[PDB]
């Protein structure tokens, strides 16, 4: 009775276009009269270890960018770079431009990805920005320029644009101002991601979801303190829990009548003893890609 | 590198409306000049054990249906029943009507759900029609009339309309011609679902996905026969595997160079021995909600 739900994607679908530069095709985001896409579209196979993007962009003309919005070829009238994004000024404002914002999310927050190829949507899924600023995506060749987003009320908040796959098979990209999340650079080089941790406040939200949906076996009569719990968090590579995290969990704590430090004691026992061959919300692992806000939304039926 | 992906929802979003009859509000599907919704919208709390829908519908007038498409109140000019769906004829054809079909899916097939409340989309997720014709949804009060769908090329195939929650907390509903999936009736009565089984051909597709994404530990040098495997399927409540299932798995078998009866031997060992505290594609259970066609799509980047 508790699904990993993505936002409805329609408002984003009408923004996706195909961008080709030479042999390279990827996706762009068409808002008003600008198409946003990863600047690596201007690289050739010879120059991907350490591209001088300033020099490469000077070599390019508007005519070197083929932008297709379904059937419509969409004329580029100017090109500039903002950090690691290319902004292609086009002759037509997108008539399907939604109300939007560009936001830079925090590690641990969730968003929906509209995975695209050749400017065409292929599917939508929810995921988390990992504490080490990577995402565990489903992205193939041609998926670059696919975006992540949230919706609040009538407004699309774009938070992520896809650029690359790291050696470990996880994904890296930028905000819509072209700033990478994490230490990553758009050089096709071996790049270390940090140690990743589990998003504790999300695991606790997901245990609250399980209680709301009648799944209760893991509840114990014990309580803990932030200090004592964090000693166990450190041992199992869980993020430390703060009073802000307890406060954010307040609606779920009130709804269920289970204090956050009581649920922390339950999580402690799960980390120490495992699940003894049992399941929670039809999973045999502790799930960390639901924010408290995602659980409240899905348990209260919030719409857009 | 392998996510449960929903279809892009935009073409469906423009079809969702709010339907109110008395105190009851749920969702409707506005295609051309017809709004489709669950006929139980016409029930009162006194008549939900065994409604005489023919008598109840005769008592209703067009004026007893309030249909809202965002702001627009949308005038009902006729009402009829097709099996367990109400068809409300409206004075305006939906200008956002997509290319569509109504299809009745098979048990074991997947589809996306656009979960709606008050005619407004809340989120989209992928799920399977269980072998016992239930769905393991995420549906709250007010979610009735939310639909399930597939997209092939440019065409929305509607396959499911949500009606009710069964005692076990799983969900039941109809095709868009109003015929229930499974033995269920629109009476708010205790109703048995069959024994459910695991969708073997989907588990094997998902093991092929794991191999494609480098997750390989469970592969063994052994092979089996359909007969010998099915003896183990029966023991663990897995659907029996047919030569049609082997043939459908052919692209995944060819891609990976692993014969279906070789993967069957791997699945046999997983059922008999469990996962020994290991994970496949970041799961500690065998996942059965990916069809062979879903894995091929997600591994080849098919778009719409
Ligand atoms: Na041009
Ligand atoms: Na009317």
């Amino acid at each position: 009775g508790f699904r990993k739900m993505a936002f409805p994607s329609g408002k984003v679908e009408g923004c996706m276009v195909q961008v080709t530069c030479g042999t390279t095709t990827l996706n762009g985001l068409w808002l008003d009269d600008v198409v946003y896409c990863p600047r690596h579209v201007i690289c050739t196979s010879e120059d991907m270890l350490n591209p001088n993007y300033e020099d490469l962009l000077i070599r390019k003309s508007n005519h070197n960018f083929l932008v297709q919005a379904g059937n419509v070829q969409l004329r580029v009238i100017g090109h500039s770079m903002q950090n690691c994004v290319l902004k292609l000024k086009v002759d037509t404002a997108n008539p399907k431009t939604p109300k939007y914002k560009f936001v830079r999310i925090q590690p641990g927050q969730t968003f929906s990805v509209l995975a695209c190829y050749n400017g065409s949507p292929s599917g939508v899924y929810q995921c988390a920005m990992r504490p080490n600023f990577t995402i565990k995506g489903s992205f193939l060749n041609g998926s670059c320029g696919s975006v992540g987003f949230n919706i609040d009320y009538d407004c699309v908040s774009f938070c992520y644009m896809h650029h690359m796959e790291l050696p470990t098979g996880v994904h890296a990209g930028t905000d819509l101002e072209g700033n990478f999340y994490g230490p990553f650079v758009d050089r096709q080089t071996a790049q270390a991601a940090g140690t990743d941790t589990t998003i504790t406040v999300n695991v606790l939200a997901w245990l609250y979801a399980a209680v709301i949906n009648g799944d209760r076996w893991f509840l114990n009569r014990f309580t803990t303190t932030l200090n004592d719990f964090n000693l166990v968090a450190m041992k199992y590579n869980y993020e430390p829990l703060t009073q802000d995290h307890v406060d954010i969990l307040g609606p779920l704590s009130a709804q269920t009548g289970i204090a956050v430090l009581d649920m922390c004691a339950s999580l402690k026992e799960l980390l120490q003893n495992g699940m003894n061959g049992r399941t929670i919300l039809g999973s045999a692992l502790l799930e960390d890609e639901f924010t408290p806000f995602d659980v409240v939304r899905q348990c209260s039926g919030v719409t857009f």
